[PDB]
DNA sequence: GAGCCCGTAATACAACAGATTTTTTCTCTTAGTTTTAAATTTTTATATTTCGTCGA
């Protein structure tokens, strides 16, 4: 697919069940990948919250809080096939294009984070029961602030520019120590770009 | 060629692809039922076993 916008102005999302129920939280797998600097993102959720109707779009949008998308790719989920979610993006100006009958490939990036979350998620599930919902956002600050292998920087400094906390800055300058004046940061993030 | 060390660095290979209940025999385990044979008495002559005691 089209290969990069404005940080995330194209964006792919999808959905995976099986996970076992804490407070009837059996969904808890709403991972939006910021598809540009891969940041991303996934939120605990539920089957029975909504379906697209009352709080699904709440999350979204305080996920989408961090800046409006342009281009969804999704799958043919009856929570994305629904009259009231198309014609919301539509208003919106953010596009659909949903996947193509039982074809998750359109996806890839999305399920490939999936599978880089899954392994993560059976290290962090050894209270597989009792109590693990702290162990998502833990899981995503471990997965973002980790180096890739496609672009060999870690998807947390792509976008932020800067690292998180305790820095380890390699040896390449101070740039990876960005958390000075803003003026020119949209120089050397458009050269991150 | 010929190999070796070591230090980087490419490199195909595979996982994400809704998850769960059933379906049909089998095989330990563990608790409830059923039929039946057996623990103490008389007893009667028979015999052998094993104690138990006594004797010069």
């Amino acid at each position: 697919l089209p290969i990069a916008e404005g940080r995330w102005l194209d964006i792919s999302m999808d959905f995976v069940t099986g996970l076992p129920p804490t407070s009837n939280n059996l969904n808890m797998i709403l991972v939006v990948v910021d598809r540009f600097s891969k940041r991303a993102h996934f939120i605990a959720t539920r089957k029975t919250l909504d379906a697209t109707q009352l709080i699904d779009l709440l999350f979204r949008y305080i996920f989408s809080y961090h800046g409006f998308p342009r281009t969804i790719t999704s799958d043919r989920d009856v929570r994305m096939t629904a009259d009231k979610y198309q014609e919301l993006t539509k208003r919106l100006g953010i596009k659909s294009t949903m996947s193509s009958a039982n074809h998750p490939q359109t996806d890839g990036q999305s399920e490939r984070t999936i599978q880089t979350l899954n392994r993560l998620l059976r290290a962090y599930a050894s209270t597989n029961i009792q109590n693990w919902h702290v162990y998502l956002p833990q899981i995503e600050f471990v997965y973002n602030s980790t180096p890739t292998r496609t672009l060999g920087k870690s998807p947390f400094e792509i976008d932020l520019g800067y690292l998180p906390n305790t820095p380890a800055i390699k040896s390449d300058d101070e740039v990876n120590a960005r958390s000075f004046t803003a003026v020119e940061l949209a120089k050397h993030l458009k050269a991150l770009t």
